[PDB]
């Protein structure tokens, strides 16, 4: 339904992703930006090649066309809004950014400025298709559920409850809103039922039929909508890999009112996972 | 190869467990004790009914025939730090071998349920000899060369220990699996993802019903089990008050083959991403 | 009668019964106990006559005349369960691949070892009730296909995932590992994941009992709301006599969704490995 | 000689500056070298490649399969048509005693996006296992089988095979066609194969190729798996030549086959439906 005829557009896969040719971000016009925004709502992640030398001031202004920018992670000297993604300073797990926060980012703009000629691909997945591919009884179940997303590390403790199925505010289409990295458990199920259901959803939602895989070339820029995607940074390289990122704040994942109360354990109830995880990491 | 003809013995299952009749623990003789010890090495867990009123001094002396007794943070009978009080009001249904997160787990325990319902609260035991012997030869060969880290991290108790995956029983010379769901963390020579897959298989296989027994407690019943070669599981199907008296015999050193490989070495920054979901937050 | 429950979940041993000439009023008490305890055990019934065994089964309904299993000579209704002549170490509910599974059975182990060969049963009411409310609500609206495909026997049937016991009105899970194939309104991969969870949860030790057979003991169980499992831990000869009561018609809610419809050429690729060849 | 653009660290490379139609013996040697290095290579812009040249090219690698519809007068050139697919990781025909050593595939009709093919590096799948597990697998074999109307075949192959040219060891099991490991019981086999299948197709071991008109893919079936993504509805047609003659070879097994007892039954620990679609 969204018309996007200005630039030359090369889709990556049927599910999502498109490379946009004929764009120069440095001095982009308002009209050209509006077209990129429509392409982002259509393709969920878009790639802008050959943008070497993009000035810091233009990079920040571009991000601010989408919303307020986050101030984190190292940042570019003189620009707290430009975050540094440096392999010498890696994320090979499917995730949606910062969903342990009540208001995750709406999206990001990432440019790999130094990297290997091969290795270090990034994958994205289409959470609309992950929801739409579930059968009707399961979609109906998930519409009424919420999940807790959490992180507990030194210096960062956060948790948030979000609908399992969210509407995109600017398309009105429903998308799965759970991810392996940050989702803990479904709130209305007991933990063992939650484990079983999330295990299925994590695998199904990152099926190759729902993903794209991008090979970075120096100067390439990726822009993605964090509301309706997951992504994964492939850890297949030893070379130095360095990226500049701006992160657009302000999502509020919203869906149906939950149709059941939170699961209430009895006093002293213990969670015994059905599947083994080690007690100690590396 | 162990002869045990003195008492009336009623085995529970083919795998393990036997109820011993005609026994009075209160003033047991040395000869009768030697027979009970043989029955324990043969049957792994034995049950002695009708022992209501067993005196504290006699219970302690009985335990001490097996080894040194644990004394400790846990309520105990007045004047007897060795006799622990177990109380449902002060419980987790999970297969475990006692305290394998310690370098020296207990040899075994003697437990008598003194208050409880007529049904509910059964305890199951499993035979870790059969769990190992039931694995095919390539897998037994693999496990013989592996060790595993066992650990616990709770308020006031932090402990870990590395044990052979396959231990020999020092007094029978027979080999037994030595991992359990509750306390084993990971196999040391595998990466964590491989470890998870193998332990998941082993935990399920080792508690197959063909390797277990299930005991219904009656007032006065005493259970004595060998912690070197069993797991056990407390069924959580009751709400009534449940109270027991327990003595714990210290002094195991799980021993097996020298490991055939070095510990797995992760690279700097390497991250463990489990293949199977566990929740981040419990109850 | 003196009634001794086995576990909180189900099962009770009944002393003081003589099945051979049981009165109509004593039978009514056994029936009440069966609805309360789901499986009941009657010890000390050695020598129970064939005619009395058949009359007892017929108090519950029509008895099955099996085609494959041997039967006691002269009595097509008394089936033989013999370890030499054939064991079933898999959780199952009897014949759920049929549109009308049995409503229960009466089994007596007449010869067996002093240990080994226990049978376990599970309580499918508690299996359903132990699910959280969103999942109970989901299952209430689903059905499942149960099937068997062997030489000489080919049968499938569609049953509610949650059935209402006709006498008690209480809801019970009605899927089992051995004979359930898939949930009809989900795709096969979703079905696999949900059934895998249900199978393991439904046979949790908190929902089961385990019975050690003594020669002469009789078990009577309600096949509408139980599963059972025959432990395969013995090599000695084990022989039982069984009568099977026909006539279940599992009933539950109208499904809330249509069957899942694959597209032409769609392929089922299971998420979990099974071997392509058995033994 | 050529301009070589690798797809991922693990495997795959696109080769520019090639013309297959009249390729010289020396340029073919370079393609062969690149195939041993990159496991699957992609040759764009080969529209119009003649049937006689396509057959001669395949015959440089070995004998060609002559069994599917095919081009008029050329039973070696198989026609693959979506309208006449299953998304599953597989190595071709491993249910046969001598699976193909590789294939040459050109998509001639297809959509601009959709229908990618992924390949995985079975050397890295093996090498990424820890030493105790590599040691175990070295001594095992597996049965591969297929049972469909008109085709029943099974074969036993080493779980770890030595590539005859490179001498490097590669995993040799795949989800589609491997049944079970022969020296384990079936439940142990399921658990180990489940782990191996998922590990071996990790994204760090794979590449994903987007087909363009005229593109030719050449892959070594001895040390790869591949997967056809099922994300399209448009018509998709390819021309394929299959090179026969693998004999997967590895270590003598260190244990005998597992022997069940009479009457023993296999009860899988994980649910599969009894009926497909
Ligand atoms: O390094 C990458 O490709 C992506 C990193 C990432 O997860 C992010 O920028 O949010
Ligand atoms: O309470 C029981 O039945 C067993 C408790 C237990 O795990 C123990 O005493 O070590
Ligand atoms: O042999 C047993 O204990 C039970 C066998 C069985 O499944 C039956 O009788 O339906
Ligand atoms: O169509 C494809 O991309 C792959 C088909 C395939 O599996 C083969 O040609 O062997
Ligand atoms: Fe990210
Ligand atoms: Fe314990
Ligand atoms: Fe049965
Ligand atoms: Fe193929
Ligand atoms: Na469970
Ligand atoms: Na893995």
């Amino acid at each position: 339904d969204i018309i996007t005829t200005a630039f030359e557009v090369r889709p990556l896969t049927s599910a999502l992703g498109a490379e946009i040719h004929g764009v120069r971000l440095e001095d982009i016009t308002d009209a050209d930006f509006a077209e990129l925004r429509r392409l982002l709502l259509k393709h969920l992640v878009i790639f802008i090649p050959d943008q070497e030398g993009w000035s810091a001031e233009s990079r920040i202004a571009f991000g601010r066309r989408f919303g307020e920018l986050e101030e984190h992670l190292p940042h570019l000297d003189g620009h707290p809004q430009i975050q540094i993604i440096d392999s010498e300073q890696k994320i090979p797990i499917w995730h949606t950014d910062m969903t342990y926060a009540p208001n995750p980012p709406i999206g990001s703009v990432l440019q790999i400025v130094d990297g290997p000629a091969q290795g270090g691909d990034t994958m994205w997945s289409n959470q609309y298709l992950a929801y739409e591919g579930l059968s009707a009884p399961l979609r109906d179940l998930l519409d009424g559920l919420t999940a807790v997303h959490s992180i507990h590390i030194p210096g960062l403790d956060s948790q948030a409850e979000h609908p399992v199925v969210r509407v995109h505010p600017e398309t009105g289409r429903r998308a799965l809103f759970v991810n392996r990295a940050h989702t803990s458990h479904i709130a209305q199920l007991n933990r063992n039922e939650s484990d079983a259901l999330l295990q299925y959803l994590y695998r199904f939602s990152t099926s190759p039929e729902f993903t794209c895989r991008y090979q970075w070339r120096p100067g390439s820029v990726a822009i993605w909508d964090n509301r309706v995607t997951q992504h994964y940074a492939v850890d297949d390289y030893s070379e130095h890999r360095r990226g500049l990122r701006v992160v657009v704040l302000g999502d509020t994942p919203s869906g149906d009112k939950p149709r059941w109360d939170h699961y209430r354990p009895v006093p002293g109830q213990r969670y015994v996972p059905d599947w083994v995880n080690a007690k100690e990491a590396y």
